[PDB]
């Protein structure tokens, strides 16, 4: 099995238009949640969202190129280019067939579908854009990243709702472990702030209807009432260890475990007691070849829904036993909102940086303790601590449980 | 870990029949599944033909109340997955549920549901959007509903890679079992792309054939080919670790031995010059199988009936196989089924597996005018009875997604 290390990071999030800004805001407990501006909030019971601020795609590419990309693809291309530049990786003709791309999205180009369907209704099918299909489909983030980078290796796109970013990174990790690529540009992207996405997640009451941006996203709080929707992309460069060392790459950490399970229960409701999530964490722990007590910090899925936070806490207790009260847990969705398909990507970046910088980001907004959510959620303030192992969960709608384990890099 | 992986069950819905036996017997008899479009009114579109399911009434498989909560792409996936598990005679007992996973992809997911729910949003407002809209529309719902129906609690995912979807999904499921992470995987592809926006979109970028004659519309490798004919359905197989299949007395159709994945990194929709990416995917699959190229007896081509796919796929076969390119047999079953998009790789994996099990190569129908650039042996018009040892199946998808599988006769 090959060892796989993290050599580059790239991100766009409601906390900043690069990794450094996003991470610095996360470690200082800054909220990225504000009033909805992308759509007319009057039409929905949800009133807040976590949007990108001050993002001008034309700062990264020509207007003609950006006009042929839905926002989810624009975020993926920008974050992937940022990650490859951070990695100082030169994708030459010689290495191109060994550099792959595995970036997922939960929804793909929903904004493009909506605008093009309105054109179909008013102008007819003969006025639908020739670019409609490639712009909408979720695999276009990987497709456009591959063209932008000249990456000709293993190529895919995972679509698993909230688990998308975590599954994509895990799948890319497995490609490198088995020797099928030397480098993988991987993660998740999402631009879900659209009319249908707000209508859909309001119709099934998943979104918080709390109009106060100061308290809307409050994972583990007794008064939590649903998630706050966010947007962005989190992309990392995974690389085979010997390949990284030979080119003098900087190494942030090592990816060592990946677990994937299904609840086989319900289309949207998480399984009772978090049994599926517990099994995914146990599979990742076994994959890493460690004891559960070796985990220092869990970057929780922690979406601020009643059932997720309760069941994820139960799953942590099942897996860790007495150690559940010794490790630190935090939900960075308290600050970023739920980035859906990009959540696992941004959270893998925060998990990797927590190890590299020795800082645990906090869960903000816990004002009322919930007796069912009684672990150490690192409330309010970041904690400076040397970390050896970090576990990140994505317990997605539809029963998709995905877990990654990261380790401090040791020669 | 390198476990052997065998095929123990097949399930399908295609324009050639509502089960595997009917679809297979029609394919080996050169029966065309193409006719006039009935799903949408084709008067306003330039494409006039399609390959639809015949006499498929979902109420024959489930209650109307259950069907109403599933988009057609999920109905096809659940029906084909249940037929595959019944064919495999697999009882997912308690100790086996966490070792049985699902990896089924779709290129578009619930596009019909998205169009109808957005039209409701526009005309009636967001309160009329169904609470089931989001789960019904997302492509990962095929895996999600199959997992619930079967009680499969193991590794689960959904790949979305346009035309390569079904082939990537099976390859990825094969890798899960090969590395020891599941004992059984229910995998393949599903698609219900006969919708207003899909026809409008593939007409707008001229990918579809505008040929109104169903007798000649899909004619892969013919000099007069002019685009693909859209189809629908699902192709699902049961992959199983060998020792497990033997312990439960499973019937074995064949073995999956190689999988290759590459990216063209060229253009959003246009295939790379001379099929270079496709050649690299075939070479990666051959290398993965540990065989010489001369060991391939039959190639189930991607062969979509577009000018550039068929020309470049022929060039890629010559690059990989050299003189052996004129010795092996090649055929495109899309000459009969049309292009099933995300389900193409699933149905084509079933036809590749059955070609080995039954020792019959299905033909390419409708070649009336030889093309000097497409001069390989396309098994024209009539099926060929032949003992096969290795079969290669390609999916060279829009967006530069190249995927190849290699199947082997099981002793
Ligand atoms: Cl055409
Ligand atoms: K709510
Ligand atoms: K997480
Ligand atoms: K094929």
């Amino acid at each position: 099995k090959k060892r796989v290390v993290v050599t580059g990071l790239g991100a766009l999030s409601p906390l900043g238009n690069d990794v450094d800004t996003s991470w610095n805001n996360a470690i200082n407990g800054v909220s990225g949640i504000g009033p909805i501006t992308r759509v007319d909030a009057e039409e929905y019971p949800a009133k807040v969202a976590a949007e990108l601020k001050d993002f001008n795609v034309e700062d990264y590419m020509d207007k003609k190129e950006a006009r042929k990309m839905d926002r989810f693809t624009q975020y993926a291309v920008v974050a992937a280019k940022m990650a490859v530049e951070d990695a100082d990786l030169n994708i030459t003709d010689e290495i191109a067939p060994r550099v792959g791309v595995w970036v997922g999205s939960g929804f793909g180009g929903l904004e493009t579908l909506e605008s093009q369907f309105e054109i179909f209704l008013t102008k007819g099918p003969r006025r639908v854009s020739p670019f409609f299909v490639p712009m909408m489909i979720p695999d276009m983030a990987t497709g456009q990243i591959s063209i932008a980078l000249g990456a000709k290796g293993v190529n895919s796109c995972t679509v698993t709702a909230c688990a998308t970013g975590t599954n994509s990174i895990g799948d890319a990790f497995k490609v490198i472990q088995r020797g099928d690529a030397d480098v993988m540009v991987t993660g998740g992207t999402e631009a879900p702030l659209t009319r249908m996405s707000f209508a859909g997640f309001s119709a099934n009451k998943a979104l918080s209807t709390n109009p106060d941006p100061k308290t809307a996203s409050r994972p583990f709080d007794k008064n939590r009432d649903g998630f706050v929707m966010g947007e962005g992309a989190g992309i990392i460069v995974l690389e085979e260890l010997e390949h990284a060392l030979a080119r003098g790459a900087k190494i942030y950490g090592e990816i060592v475990g990946y677990g994937s399970t299904g609840d086989a229960y319900h289309i949207t409701a998480p399984a009772q007691d978090g049994e599926g999530g517990a099994r995914a964490m146990q599979e990742a722990i076994k994959d890493a070849g460690i004891a559960p007590e070796e985990i220092d910090y869990i970057n929780a899925h922690g979406t601020s829904t009643y059932y997720n936070d309760k069941y994820e806490t139960m799953a942590i207790k099942t897996v860790f036993g007495e150690h559940a009260h010794k490790l630190a847990v935090s939900s960075t969705k308290s600050m970023t909102g739920h980035l859906l398909g990009a959540a696992g990507g941004i959270e893998a970046i925060f998990s990797i940086l927590a190890i590299k910088e020795g800082v645990i980001p906090p869960t903000i907004n816990i004002q009322t303790p919930d007796e069912e959510c009684d672990l150490d959620y690192v409330p309010d303030e970041a904690r400076r601590q040397e970390l050896n192992y970090v576990l990140s969960n994505s317990l997605g709608f539809g029963g998709h449980n995905a877990t990654l384990i990261f380790k401090k890099y040791q020669s």
